């Protein structure tokens, strides 16, 4: 199928929530993701699923795009989730354009045994409201199997 291996999704999130989201991601990046990446930790996997930073957990048809500019220039999201899926662990179905005012997209399902593991939070410019725009980069990883 050769699904796309990088997808983006944006949300408009409040200032206060976004600040807490940054802090939570960076706490996991330094402190939880390491256990998953180095020691293939089941507990660390579970904590990442439960935290669900991206709000993707359980969604079977969340809309995404391969083009980050489409997110920025359609919804002017202040928070953009960049999902790296080299193993095609997501179920990514192309939803083509169908008529006026539409755009191509990928509809995604995040299985319970796939975690979007946070790896970075990066400042990426400003929204049209003058908000700082943040990109949260994740890698999709399979539950460890011992
Ligand atoms: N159609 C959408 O809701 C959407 C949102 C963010 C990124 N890509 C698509």
């Amino acid at each position: 199928a050769k699904p796309p291996t990088r997808l983006f999704r944006g949300l408009n999130l409040s200032e206060e929530f976004t600040k807490g989201l940054i802090d939570q991601a960076n706490a996991m990046i330094a402190n939880t993701t390491e256990r998953l990446f180095t020691d293939h930790s089941p507990e660390a996997f579970k904590q990442i699923k439960l935290n669900d930073l991206s709000k993707m957990s359980g969604r079977t048809n969340a809309s995404t795009t391969t083009e980050i500019k489409l997110v920025k220039e359609t919804w002017d999201s202040n928070v953009i989730f960049e999902m790296l899926d080299p193993d095609g662990l997501l179920h990514s179905k192309q939803v083509g354009r169908h008529g006026e005012g539409t755009a191509s997209a990928f509809s995604v399902y995040l299985p319970e045994d796939v975690a979007l593991v946070p790896v970075k939070v990066t400042l990426d410019g400003k929204t049209q409201k003058g908000e700082n725009r943040y990109v949260f980069t994740f890698v999709a990883v399979k539950s460890p199997d011992f």
